[PDB]
């Protein structure tokens, strides 16, 4: 039986849904609380009598802050996750700089009064958007124990991934023209080794700021991806393998079976 | 440009090597000529026309003496550094005085006649096996100074290591079962600052006593560590920073860029 399992069996309903069976609360951590990151806001599930939830932290991209990824930290946690959505030091930090802030960030978490009891601190994944992806993929490079990541038009000017461990879903925007797929995503998911378990999803006609706003296949094929590799949990490979049926698909790829 | 850079451009050969591009000699330490320890061997490089050279000391574990880690003394020495194996006072000394007995032969160096032209008292590290590595982590709390500590499948009652300064390179072995990972290595990881340039780097498959013989992955990422470190040689950091593929590393994590 797997332990880490939460929640009831999946449905194409429940992982598009805005809120998932989890009730959350969140809690703010200041900038002066925060050492090596900005601040930012946790999420958490309200009902601890399943056990500990898998940790994640999100970046957002050069120039942003947490508002222009916010509504994922909600609709993560919702489905059994402890979920922080983070400031940067200054909004003009490059993507090296987010990955350390990233792991700042889920360092944080193990001893934030408000959350220690109910992560488990063995089980932490990664997500970004643009500069805050590039950030991701950075935190997986420097930390082969994060059981996901996830850039979301992923930007950084490092291409090569080999050092990658950790299982990595890659989110291009077929239209981006800022961070464009056939040399960030793409490139970033063709060198990532041959062997790891990882993915590579287009949004059909969706400009570079699709994340920044509700994106229902953004959000659930990210909760599919979080649900199988930080909760090793099989009852979700079955949207990620083989390829969905998707209009708002324009590319895909995976190394199913996981 | 760096002024205390020594020897060739790194590569893997290099950073692999049995004996790195440094020839070595050595002096004895009897047991009653040292003040605070129980006796070493000092290796050091021949090689005077690069200047003075970082210092490094070892202790090895409960019940063991100095050869059971003596093979580490000539293999890093020849890289560059004035490196002594100690014996310590008795062989069921604690972690703690260990880490006393590891600054004491460090401070030794300085009065030895065959050295102390040698070394720059200045730029020193610590390293030790299992409760020798303990006694590493515990004289890097106590001495702010010295500038890199690499415990290797560090066995310490204590599990909070929050006051540690020092950059610190925790060597874990996977299948350990004296000084496990989980409740050791990793706990003391976990427990650094966030903020410390630190890593931590599992050797996979290895038992409790991997350090006690060559093992080439635990020279190769202790001398690159080192460098990076006692000598602030950035030409290693590309051997740290992302996570190596090497097979022989189950996992590894490390607070990029240094």
């Amino acid at each position: 039986e797997n332990p880490y399992e939460r929640g009831p069996d999946p449905t194409e309903s429940s992982i598009e849904a805005v809120r998932g069976p989890f009730a959350v609360a969140q809690t703010t951590v200041s900038r002066l609380q925060a050492d090596g990151f900005g601040g930012g806001t946790i999420y958490y599930p309200t009902d601890t009598s399943q056990g500990t939830f898998g940790a994640v932290a999100i970046s957002p991209g050069f120039t942003a802050g947490q508002e222009s990824i916010a509504w994922l930290g909600p609709r993560i946690a919702s489905q059994g996750f402890v979920v922080i959505t983070i400031d940067t030091i200054t909004r003009l930090d490059q993507p090296d700089s987010r990955g350390r802030q990233l792991q700042a960030a889920l360092d944080h978490l193990r001893t934030n009064s408000v959350v220690r009891n109910r992560i488990d601190p063995n089980r932490m994944a990664v997500m970004g958007h643009s500069m805050g992806g590039g950030g991701a993929l950075s935190a997986a490079a420097n930390n082969t124990s994060l059981e996901a990541a996830i850039p979301l038009q992923g930007w950084h000017t490092r291409k090569n991934w080999s050092s990658v461990r950790t299982p990595t879903l890659v989110v291009g925007a077929q239209l981006d023209t800022i961070a464009p797929v056939s040399s960030h995503s793409e490139a970033f998911y063709n060198s990532l080794p041959s062997d790891l378990d990882k993915a590579y999803m287009e949004l059909r006609g969706a400009s570079h700021f699709v994340s920044n706003t509700p994106d229902t296949t953004t959000a659930k094929y990210s909760i599919a991806w979080l649900k199988r590799f930080v909760d090793n949990d099989l009852r979700y490979e079955q949207f990620l393998c083989p390829a969905p049926d998707d209009f708002a698909i324009s590319e895909y790829r995976a190394t199913c079976p996981f």
